[PDB]
Protein backbone atom coordinates (compact mmCIF):
# COMPACT_ATOMS: atom_id res chain seq x y z
CA UNK A 1 0.00 0.00 0.00
CA UNK A 2 1.08 3.55 -0.39
CA UNK A 3 -0.50 5.31 2.48
CA UNK A 4 -1.45 8.78 2.42
CA UNK A 5 -1.53 11.22 5.93
CA UNK A 6 -4.23 12.94 5.08
CA UNK A 7 -6.09 10.89 7.50
CA UNK A 8 -4.63 8.87 10.62
CA UNK A 9 -2.93 5.90 8.97
CA UNK A 10 -4.79 3.33 11.29
CA UNK A 11 -4.49 -0.58 10.24
CA UNK A 12 -5.66 -3.53 11.41
CA UNK A 13 -3.76 -5.56 13.56
CA UNK A 14 -3.86 -9.08 15.00
CA UNK A 15 -2.16 -10.20 18.00
CA UNK A 16 -3.03 -12.91 20.47
CA UNK A 17 -6.08 -13.60 17.92
CA UNK A 18 -7.76 -10.61 18.20
CA UNK A 19 -7.95 -8.07 16.09
CA UNK A 20 -7.01 -4.32 17.07
CA UNK A 21 -6.76 -1.10 15.44
CA UNK A 22 -3.43 0.32 15.72
CA UNK A 23 -1.48 3.64 13.96
CA UNK A 24 1.92 3.34 12.01
CA UNK A 25 3.84 5.39 13.76
CA UNK A 26 7.15 6.46 12.27
CA UNK A 27 7.50 8.52 15.05
CA UNK A 28 7.94 5.86 18.12
CA UNK A 29 11.23 3.67 18.04
CA UNK A 30 8.77 0.86 19.35
CA UNK A 31 5.41 -0.76 19.55
CA UNK A 32 3.18 0.02 22.18
CA UNK A 33 -0.32 -1.50 22.65
CA UNK A 34 -3.33 -1.13 25.44
CA UNK A 35 -3.46 -3.14 28.17
CA UNK A 36 -3.94 -7.25 27.32
CA UNK A 37 -2.64 -10.28 27.94
CA UNK A 38 0.65 -11.77 26.52
CA UNK A 39 2.34 -14.70 26.76
CA UNK A 40 5.83 -15.63 28.62
CA UNK A 41 7.59 -13.45 30.57
CA UNK A 42 8.19 -9.84 30.36
CA UNK A 43 11.26 -7.52 31.50
CA UNK A 44 10.99 -3.75 32.10
CA UNK A 45 11.10 -0.44 30.22
CA UNK A 46 10.68 3.10 30.38
CA UNK A 47 9.59 4.97 27.67
CA UNK A 48 9.68 8.69 27.49
CA UNK A 49 6.63 10.43 25.12
CA UNK A 50 5.28 13.84 24.90
CA UNK A 51 4.44 14.28 28.04
CA UNK A 52 7.66 12.12 29.93
CA UNK A 53 8.25 8.54 30.83
CA UNK A 54 5.74 5.52 31.54
CA UNK A 55 6.46 2.19 32.42
CA UNK A 56 5.71 -0.72 30.22
CA UNK A 57 5.82 -4.61 30.12
CA UNK A 58 8.33 -5.46 27.10
CA UNK A 59 7.54 -8.31 25.29
CA UNK A 60 9.84 -10.23 23.25
CA UNK A 61 9.29 -12.27 20.48
CA UNK A 62 5.66 -11.71 19.77
CA UNK A 63 3.90 -12.46 16.57
CA UNK A 64 1.65 -9.59 15.44
CA UNK A 65 -0.07 -9.21 11.79
CA UNK A 66 -0.11 -5.62 10.81
CA UNK A 67 -2.24 -4.49 7.74
CA UNK A 68 -1.85 -8.75 6.62
CA UNK A 69 2.11 -8.44 6.87
CA UNK A 70 3.76 -10.95 9.14
CA UNK A 71 6.04 -9.24 12.18
CA UNK A 72 7.57 -11.20 14.62
CA UNK A 73 9.23 -8.65 17.49
CA UNK A 74 8.99 -7.11 20.53
CA UNK A 75 5.95 -5.61 21.86
CA UNK A 76 5.96 -2.95 24.95
CA UNK A 77 2.10 -3.31 27.09
CA UNK A 78 1.09 0.34 28.80
CA UNK A 79 -1.05 2.95 29.15
CA UNK A 80 -0.66 4.83 25.59
CA UNK A 81 -3.57 7.08 24.17
CA UNK A 82 -3.93 4.51 20.95
CA UNK A 83 -2.15 1.24 19.93
CA UNK A 84 0.95 2.12 18.16
CA UNK A 85 3.52 0.47 15.50
CA UNK A 86 6.61 1.75 15.57
CA UNK A 87 10.03 1.07 13.75
CA UNK A 88 11.40 -1.74 15.04
CA UNK A 89 7.93 -3.73 13.62
CA UNK A 90 7.84 -1.48 10.63
CA UNK A 91 10.84 -2.39 9.32
CA UNK A 92 9.72 -5.86 9.40
CA UNK A 93 6.91 -5.54 6.76
CA UNK A 94 9.19 -2.98 4.52
CA UNK A 95 7.93 0.22 5.17
CA UNK A 96 9.48 3.40 4.05
CA UNK A 97 8.62 7.13 4.21
CA UNK A 98 8.68 8.86 0.28
CA UNK A 99 8.79 12.03 -1.03
CA UNK B 1 13.15 10.79 -1.21
CA UNK B 2 12.90 7.12 0.23
CA UNK B 3 13.36 7.34 3.58
CA UNK B 4 14.21 3.99 5.12
CA UNK B 5 13.06 3.35 9.25
CA UNK B 6 16.03 1.46 10.65
CA UNK B 7 16.84 4.40 12.15
CA UNK B 8 14.88 7.94 13.46
CA UNK B 9 13.92 9.76 10.24
CA UNK B 10 15.12 12.99 11.01
CA UNK B 11 15.66 15.90 8.92
CA UNK B 12 16.51 19.10 8.48
CA UNK B 13 14.05 22.17 9.11
CA UNK B 14 13.81 25.81 8.17
CA UNK B 15 11.53 27.76 10.75
CA UNK B 16 11.24 31.46 12.10
CA UNK B 17 14.50 32.13 10.43
CA UNK B 18 16.02 28.95 12.18
CA UNK B 19 17.28 25.20 11.21
CA UNK B 20 16.25 22.76 13.37
CA UNK B 21 16.62 18.87 12.69
CA UNK B 22 12.87 17.40 13.50
CA UNK B 23 11.56 13.70 13.27
CA UNK B 24 9.10 12.92 10.65
CA UNK B 25 6.02 11.60 12.83
CA UNK B 26 3.23 9.50 11.15
CA UNK B 27 1.73 9.65 14.38
CA UNK B 28 1.71 13.37 15.28
CA UNK B 29 -1.70 15.11 13.65
CA UNK B 30 0.11 18.54 14.30
CA UNK B 31 3.61 19.81 14.22
CA UNK B 32 5.31 20.71 17.46
CA UNK B 33 8.58 22.66 17.81
CA UNK B 34 10.89 23.10 20.48
CA UNK B 35 10.03 26.42 22.47
CA UNK B 36 11.11 29.38 20.12
CA UNK B 37 9.54 32.80 19.20
CA UNK B 38 7.36 33.15 15.57
CA UNK B 39 5.61 35.78 14.88
CA UNK B 40 1.51 36.63 14.57
CA UNK B 41 -1.27 35.71 16.86
CA UNK B 42 -1.48 32.54 19.11
CA UNK B 43 -3.50 30.68 21.13
CA UNK B 44 -3.29 28.06 24.00
CA UNK B 45 -3.35 24.14 23.41
CA UNK B 46 -3.26 21.12 25.15
CA UNK B 47 -1.49 18.09 23.59
CA UNK B 48 -1.34 14.82 25.43
CA UNK B 49 0.82 11.52 24.66
CA UNK B 50 2.51 9.32 26.29
CA UNK B 51 3.13 10.29 29.58
CA UNK B 52 0.25 13.17 29.93
CA UNK B 53 -0.24 16.34 28.06
CA UNK B 54 1.67 19.33 27.29
CA UNK B 55 0.53 23.10 27.36
CA UNK B 56 1.46 24.90 23.56
CA UNK B 57 1.37 27.90 21.73
CA UNK B 58 -0.70 27.26 18.47
CA UNK B 59 0.95 29.73 15.79
CA UNK B 60 -1.30 29.40 12.58
CA UNK B 61 -0.34 30.12 8.52
CA UNK B 62 3.76 29.62 9.47
CA UNK B 63 6.08 28.74 6.73
CA UNK B 64 8.37 25.74 7.09
CA UNK B 65 10.93 24.58 4.76
CA UNK B 66 11.55 20.46 5.36
CA UNK B 67 14.18 18.76 4.08
CA UNK B 68 14.00 21.44 1.12
CA UNK B 69 10.21 21.86 0.40
CA UNK B 70 8.44 24.52 1.49
CA UNK B 71 5.07 24.23 3.24
CA UNK B 72 2.41 26.15 5.49
CA UNK B 73 0.39 25.18 8.50
CA UNK B 74 0.05 25.37 12.24
CA UNK B 75 2.94 25.04 14.31
CA UNK B 76 2.59 24.16 17.87
CA UNK B 77 5.36 25.69 20.31
CA UNK B 78 6.29 24.07 23.71
CA UNK B 79 8.19 22.25 25.53
CA UNK B 80 8.18 19.30 23.94
CA UNK B 81 11.08 16.50 24.28
CA UNK B 82 11.84 16.62 20.27
CA UNK B 83 10.72 18.45 17.20
CA UNK B 84 8.07 16.59 15.29
CA UNK B 85 6.74 17.00 12.43
CA UNK B 86 3.09 15.76 11.78
CA UNK B 87 0.85 15.22 9.03
CA UNK B 88 -0.23 18.68 8.97
CA UNK B 89 2.82 19.15 6.86
CA UNK B 90 3.62 15.72 6.04
CA UNK B 91 1.06 16.12 4.06
CA UNK B 92 1.59 19.04 2.49
CA UNK B 93 5.14 18.24 1.08
CA UNK B 94 3.48 14.65 -0.56
CA UNK B 95 4.70 12.26 2.34
CA UNK B 96 3.50 8.98 2.01
CA UNK B 97 4.29 5.53 3.91
CA UNK B 98 4.81 2.39 1.55
CA UNK B 99 4.95 -0.97 2.30
C1 LIG C 1 1.74 8.94 21.19
C2 LIG C 1 1.38 9.28 19.72
C3 LIG C 1 -0.10 8.90 19.51
C4 LIG C 1 1.42 10.82 19.56
N1 LIG C 1 2.72 11.52 19.65
C5 LIG C 1 3.68 11.38 18.52
C6 LIG C 1 4.55 10.10 18.73
O1 LIG C 1 5.03 9.54 17.49
C7 LIG C 1 5.74 10.33 19.66
C8 LIG C 1 6.79 11.36 19.18
C9 LIG C 1 7.88 11.58 20.22
C10 LIG C 1 9.16 11.06 20.07
C11 LIG C 1 10.18 11.19 21.01
C12 LIG C 1 9.84 11.82 22.20
C13 LIG C 1 8.57 12.34 22.39
C14 LIG C 1 7.57 12.19 21.44
N2 LIG C 1 6.43 9.03 19.84
C15 LIG C 1 6.44 8.42 21.05
O2 LIG C 1 5.95 8.83 22.11
O3 LIG C 1 7.08 7.22 20.90
C16 LIG C 1 7.30 6.45 22.13
C17 LIG C 1 7.29 4.97 21.73
O4 LIG C 1 8.56 4.73 21.11
C18 LIG C 1 9.54 5.57 21.76
O5 LIG C 1 10.27 6.23 20.77
C19 LIG C 1 9.98 7.61 20.79
C20 LIG C 1 9.48 7.93 22.21
C21 LIG C 1 8.75 6.62 22.58
S1 LIG C 1 2.88 12.82 20.75
O6 LIG C 1 4.24 13.30 20.68
O7 LIG C 1 2.24 12.35 21.98
C22 LIG C 1 1.78 14.15 20.16
C23 LIG C 1 0.45 14.56 20.34
C24 LIG C 1 -0.09 15.56 19.53
C25 LIG C 1 0.72 16.25 18.64
N3 LIG C 1 0.21 17.28 17.86
C26 LIG C 1 2.05 15.86 18.52
C27 LIG C 1 2.58 14.84 19.27
CL1 LIG D 1 -2.07 13.43 -1.91
NA1 LIG E 1 -0.27 33.22 12.28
Amino acid sequence: PQITLWKRPLVTIKIGGQLKEALLNTGADDTVIEEMSLPGRWKPKMIGGIGGFIKVRQYDQIIIEIAGHKAIGTVLVGPTPVNIIGRNLLTQIGATLNF
